[PDB]
């Protein structure tokens, strides 16, 4: 492989920039997710999110999580088998499944014990 | 794998952010590289770099490539077998082997025909 390379050649090379990310599971396989007016609905049922209270407090009456129905962001109406839908607690500053879609479950390397 | 995951668990997941980068080969296996006063020395011999003239022109008498001996940046005195030492033509704005060390030759996916 190096034999075909010459000094001063301009080359394209591939680099595998692996990275670990930390997010909260909101949807498991089969779940429909909707946010409306800062409230989470999983399969149409409201679910309280106490871990977001501090983030909501900090933004003074403003909405923390933008409204969406899962199918408006992913084109799939439920989390696909083998995948999860994750969202960061720091909603306004988090890149998550709202942006990059579903995460394959077998890429999860650990669970966090939050203290 | 998904069976051990629960809604609202905080998880760590691994993502393989692969990327292609474009740089010029300055050193091939066995080469020693030194820059001194904006001049390249490969195995102690000066080598002219015409492709840098436009970049040197743009910076008004200032030095384009910082001085270094290979062993000061990589701790190895010559490019190791199976590897290459690459540098971007846009020296002052390029992340390259001066920063991340040697690139494995088998990660090169193509050569660029620069026009």
């Amino acid at each position: 492989h190096v034999g075909d390379l010459n000094r001063f050649d301009v080359v394209v090379f591939h680099a595998n920039k692996k990275e670990d990310y930390v997010k909260r599971i909101i949807g498991l396989p089969g779940d429909h997710i909707e946010y409306k007016h800062d409230k989470l609905y999983v399969n149409g049922q409201f679910v309280d999110e106490p871990y977001l209270e501090t983030y909501k407090k900090e933004i003074d009456g403003r909405q923390l999580t933008g409204d969406f129905k899962l199918e408006e962001l992913t084109k799939e109406k439920s989390v696909p088998p083998g995948y999860i839908f994750v969202v960061g607690d720091n909603r306004l500053g988090s890149w998550d499944s709202r942006h990059f879609g579903f995460v394959k479950a077998d890429t999860v390397v650990g669970k966090v014990d939050l203290r």
